[PDB]
């Protein structure tokens, strides 16, 4: 069984811009996805503070980085709060809509698209690079669910009948072609060491 749903215009205008849009600084997209593994950690830990049974699920909060050559794949793994149904289908937990608005209305008036993050719509610069975009998550109050785009102007969720996660979010890149550089270990780690230098928990890059 799977649901197949349509973006709302503005999320889906917001898209073909930044697969449309000849932008050639598309590095920017790890650290807007570390960024919002970095918000999802933080989330989980200050849940956490108040009520322990939130860690139930797995208690290490971290990054990890997981090329792959053979699949064309680059996966973001966080350990953080993850998404419920609704969350994954309410513009990906975000205001999305709202924030599509002020970021388009930047981009004409100077600023440039390594600025998504400052409007909560840093996720869609996935599309930079990455042709399909796969998102498993596991929420405490919810089951385990796959979110899927290959952009045009719709997504779908399933309900993940795969490896259980315990809680968090896998964002799984299938990288277009030319993007191959996003695999290679050199390139991760100063894109990393470039834009991430400072996040408050461990990240991990694997090696193939
Ligand atoms: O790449 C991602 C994308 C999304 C998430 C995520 C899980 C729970 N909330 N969110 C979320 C959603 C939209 C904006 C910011 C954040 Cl933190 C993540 O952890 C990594």
């Amino acid at each position: 069984e799977v649901e197949t749903f349509a973006f709302q215009a503005e999320i889906a205008q917001l898209m073909s811009l930044i697969i449309n849009t000849f932008y050639s600084n598309k590095e920017i997209f790890l650290r807007e996805l570390i960024s919002n593994s970095s918000d999802a950690l933080d989330k989980i830990r200050y849940e956490s503070l108040t009520d322990p049974s939130k860690l139930d699920s797995g208690k290490e909060l971290h990054i990890n980085l997981i090329p792959n050559k053979q699949d064309r794949t680059l996966t973001i793994v966080d350990t953080g709060i993850g998404m419920t149904k609704a969350d994954l289908i309410n513009n990906l937990g975000t205001i999305a809509k709202s924030g599509t608005k002020a970021f388009m209305e930047a981009l004409q008036a100077g600023a440039d698209i390594s600025m998504i993050g400052q409007f909560g719509v840093g996720f869609y610069s996935a599309y930079l690079v990455a042709e399909k975009v796969t998102v498993i998550t596991k929420h405490n109050d919810d089951e385990q669910y796959a979110w899927e785009s290959s952009a045009g102007g719709s997504f779908t969720v399933r309900t993940d009948t795969g490896e259980p996660m315990g809680r968090g979010t896998k964002v799984i890149l299938h990288l277009k072609e030319d993007q191959t550089e996003y695999l290679e270990e050199r390139r991760i780690k100063e894109i990393v060491k470039k834009h991430s230098q400072f996040i408050g928990y461990p990240i991990t890059l694997f090696v193939e």
